[PDB]
């Protein structure tokens, strides 16, 4: 804005001073990633979100419950990277919920992308999808992360992949054992990684893939041979893999392919480039409206919108959230009522494919 | 002349009537944006080194 | 299509982004040659079609029985080439109801394990109804234990389909438990039918070389000659060198013709069964056109675009009832069956 | 069959076996699911000349020629091209030996 001083006027002789502060007034940093959790627990009110920082918050709001140890596993699981912020919600009715869509409604206008429901039900699975799609289409771009009980057949996977085929829900098969800071190994089902694996994707950077980072468990109880996980990849559903050639062995995930079933078009079926075109369409929305709409269509108009649509581009690169850009292709026309905007994006890809190709060859040494 | 020293043929009319003459020009005022339209088309290129 | 963000309409002052992902879609290469068997096990579930993918998952679902012999051939003959995906069934008389379960397994090659010929003309008949379909297909079938040049020839006559190769030798597979297995032809087929599904996309099985142990019969040159000629596959014993071995002698099919190789050489339909195939301005701007003027602007068009990155005598324009049809001639790769040397021997005056 | 030397020879088969299955390995661990950052081919060609530089040094190849390495990233993959002389122990001498005559004057 500019601002006069006085503020109120003077007809007499004076001096006026006019102010302007848009080369010093900030602005809006990369938005942040927030996990939410749906949970059986005891402790504080019911139907309420809460915001956590710190596992003794979470321990004095709840207690002794599958909420607080999905908590524990989220933050715990991700050791190299910021704690970032978790949205948590103790569910009961006012016994056993029949539904729960009256109550995922409490996160919409929360600011959280991440939800993992801490339930094994198709039902439930359905639900969180359906709100994830209303979510999205309103605007507020979510995604949701999903996994079976305790121990289930590929047949049953598949089961579940065909009754979910969705660019906005992951499939977790494995399930194993957790060891907990109270000292305790237990067996938990699958969602349980995937409140593991939310927690390391909210956890990574934007555009970042969960494809071939660590995770850390006990055991796992079904240990998928190489064929296995290659169908299981083929549908979309997430598996860990025991590495045992190398002298250390430790558990990979093997991809992020999410469960729809159509692998032509990435920005479907991959979680990353979908999350980086959700944040960079939701950045790109707000920014503009709150930057131009309502402002006069002065004649330069043309270049401070290219100018401004540069800059963002610019500062998208500079966070490695894009590739690259052309900066020609930024082109804008203005008529009387409208903007009308172009631009070209090169986004960022994680590498799932390396291809060596080695030729032998001769060479005559002498002397 | 005038405006190499400082209009489209298209934007200017002329009525003759009655041993008068009326030249008509449009002119274009300042609005306001209410629409915003971006088009982003995602393309991918071959990096080399 | 074009996504539009948000997904709702708004009319009220907004911004709205419409995302064109069409730039990044991919996966649009070919199908692998899946390679498709069908024949006698134990265990296995009658009649159903089993994905393949290594010989411990197929000596975990078949056993003891010549299906598996047909797999572990199917994957002996190539081993410096990928061993990918084989499609298998138990069966436990027609065929045709078994092979309709193959209709919609995407493989491109079969093989029946036996030699009896109702067998392979249902076969025949099952490839003609998939290949005139959108899938096309194609398969190799041989005669038993030792079979006379008549019968072969007989056989193949009975026999005779563009789609169908009949191979006339049989021998002896030495097997990765090491027994000296004595195998029927039809096992040789399996054998031909794995080396074609792993070399890639219209590579040919002719000059290939076959690990065989021995041949039941072996052909001089005048009745490989025959063989040749009548359109039936057999394999040479090289014995021009102390390495001797033997030799895939050619790709010939069951229908011979002199002219249409499509039909004639495997490997030249196989690359027409895959082949891929790759501007307007309307008469409005002109007040009129003729055949002539067409391919003389053609021809300036496809001159300056070869410039900037065609023959005359190649393009064929037909004009009829307001539309033109503009065929140009394209040259496929085939692959060498002939080599033919001219060597001239000149003198020379050396002078110092 | 002596014609490939990758075959008939123990040492050489070895050679590439472990040259192979290392590249394998190493690539896996180093840049699967890394992000296409704008160098990421300068990255991965500093990688392999590291590589194949620890290599020569071990005598474990003859040479590399480090012009031929080249790293192409387009979307999703990397294709690598590299090329190699790999070590070979010595299987023949000849020796060929020609006797002359010198003019001894004082």
């Amino acid at each position: 804005a500019v601002e006069p001083f006085p503020r109120r006027p003077i007809t007499r002789p004076h001096a006026s001073i006019e102010v302007d502060t848009s080369g010093i007034g900030g602005s809006a940093g990369s938005s942040e990633k927030v996990f939410c959790l749906i949970g059986q627990a005891e402790g504080g009110e019911p139907n309420t979100v809460y915001e956590l920082r710190n596992y003794s918050q979470a321990k004095r709001l709840f207690r002794s419950g599958e909420l607080l140890d999905a908590i524990e596993l989220a933050w715990g699981s991700n050791p190299n990277y910021t704690a970032g912020r978790i949205l948590a919600m103790r569910i009961e009715d006012a016994e056993p919920p029949a539904t729960w869509a009256d109550k995922l409604d409490k996160f919409a206008h929360e600011g959280g992308y991440y939800i993992v429901p801490l339930s094994s039900k198709q039902s439930v699975h359905a639900e969180v999808a359906s709100f994830v799609k209303e979510r999205s289409d309103a605007g507020e771009p979510m995604r949701a992360i999903v996994g079976g009980g305790f121990n289930e057949s590929k047949e049953q996977l598949f089961g579940r992949q065909a009754s979910l085929s969705n660019p906005r829900v992951s499939l977790v098969a494995n399930s194993g054992t957790f060891v907990m800071d109270d000292g305790r190994k237990n067996h938990v089902p699958a969602y349980m990684v995937a409140v593991a694996l939310g927690g390391l994707a909210s956890g990574l950077e934007i555009g970042e893939s969960i494809t071939f980072k660590p995770l850390r468990v006990s055991s796992l109880d079904q240990i998928y041979e190489s064929i296995d996980l290659d169908e299981l990849n083929e549908n979309g559903i997430i598996s860990i893999e025991f590495v045992r050639n190398r002298t250390n062995t430790f558990f990979r995930i093997v991809d992020d392919v999410t469960t729809f079933n159509d692998k032509s078009d990435p920005v479907k079926a991959e979680m990353a480039v979908g999350e980086a075109n959700d944040f960079l369409v939701s950045e790109l929305k707000v920014q503009l409206e709150d930057q131009f709409i309502g402002t006069r269509t002065i004649n330069t108009s043309a270049s401070i919108i290219k100018d401004f649509i540069q800059s963002y581009l610019g500062r998208k690169k500079r966070d490695n959230e894009i590739q690259d850009f052309p900066a020609e292709d930024v082109q804008v026309i203005v008529e009387g009522n409208e903007a009308r905007i172009s631009m070209t994006v090169y986004p960022i890809r994680s590498f799932k494919k390396i291809s060596v190709s080695l030729v032998y060859k001769q060479q005559t040494l002498q002397a």
